[PDB]
């Protein structure tokens, strides 16, 4: 009867797009909060900070709510077989199936957001098209059941926004208020569309390769969905 | 490499662990840093969410640190009369180019002696805590005071971060940080503060932090007491 979340935690995650959201539902009532791998131990994230898997793909519990981060790990979580059919098996009863950045692309390649509306990173968001989405330009996307949250810190308004839908809009409050989450950024930057065109120059050049990468993946993975 | 900044987190059991992950994805980010996780010996610390982090070092084998950042939760009061972290700290932001904090952290620093005249802040919940131990109180979510910076409660941590990156390379590189992360909060609702919550949910909140506030206030007395002697 507790709501049961599981997030996947993978080789070269970008740790907050995960431990945002783990720190906002795990405040709640009647939750239990999984960190889902191959096998239970240590998993390192992409800056060097290491976490720890609770539960290995087979222990995991039916989840009410799968949350897939990304990082620069999810090139290889496109083409992994065992995690893409473990990603399937959960959402099919998951209450809930929400990803943060990147790792909508897992979804993706896993063949969740066929004809769906959905969000990513603002530097990959040309990679969700040929995964079969519909692709919108908006922080959080909610299409039925499917919750999408834009780039890294976007995972702290998709938790707020999925913790009224699992509960109701005075216990999501609660929660803002004890993050003390009224965001006064130092700079205007966090989008294309209001940071300086110097800046954009930079972000652009530097995502590139990855970028590239990602586009050969990405069309691999959409092949296969298609055969 | 050898030349990098050198950062450091001071993890603790009980830790509210948004408030030191925050920011070291933030400062993890920028070019040629190395970030330590600190505590009385290398491995596994328990947030208070259940969360496991890996402190990385010991205070005796932790370099001399550029920044020093305490992080808060549940388990500052423990902190707060350990003396061997106190020590550690003191003797840590004798030498660092910023001394911080974010949520009751800046309660740590207090109890170390480092906010006597200073300006800083705290969790909101426990914002009157800042006066006893000789800080000027100031309700702004990331203050500073010379080299001094402390961030308000939990989220605060990534405005705080920001701030910071942008003290220590320059304002490009903390909006290129900004924007590569595509950190552009849209909260759904505007509870974040005691002034924009509905008058209800402050009031179920203080209600629930009434016990902790009453016991944090008499570690902090005698906290106080200490400095005094």
């Amino acid at each position: 009867m507790a709501v049961q979340i599981g997030f996947l935690l993978f080789p070269e995650v970008q740790q907050l797009d995960l431990t945002g959201p783990h720190d906002v539902l795990a405040s709640l009532p009647d939750v239990q909060v999984h960190l889902i791998w191959k096998e239970p131990g240590p998993v390192v994230a992409s800056s060097g900070l290491v976490l720890q898997a609770t539960t290995s793909f087979a222990d995991c519990p039916p989840l009410d709510v799968i949350c897939i981060p990304g990082g620069t790990g999810v090139g290889a979580l496109m083409e992994d077989p065992q995690a893409l059919a473990f990603i399937r098996q959960q959402a099919a009863r998951a209450r809930y199936v929400t990803s943060v950045c990147t790792g909508s692309l897992v979804l993706g390649a896993a063949g969740l957001l066929q004809g769906k509306r959905a969000t990513t990173h603002w530097a990959y968001h040309e990679l969700l098209a040929p995964l079969g989405a519909i692709p919108v330009h908006e922080r959080v996307v909610r299409d039925g059941n499917l919750l999408t949250g834009a780039g890294i810190t976007a995972g702290i308004d998709f938790a707020l926004t999925l913790a009224a839908e699992l509960f109701d809009a005075a216990t999501a409050q609660r929660v803002q208020l004890q993050l003390e989450y009224a965001p006064a950024p130092p700079f205007n930057a966090g989008s294309p569309d209001t940071a300086p065109a110097s800046v954009v120059q930079q972000a652009r050049q530097r995502a590139a390769d990855s970028l590239h990468k990602r586009r050969e993946i990405t069309l691999r993975a959409a092949a296969r969905l298609a055969a």
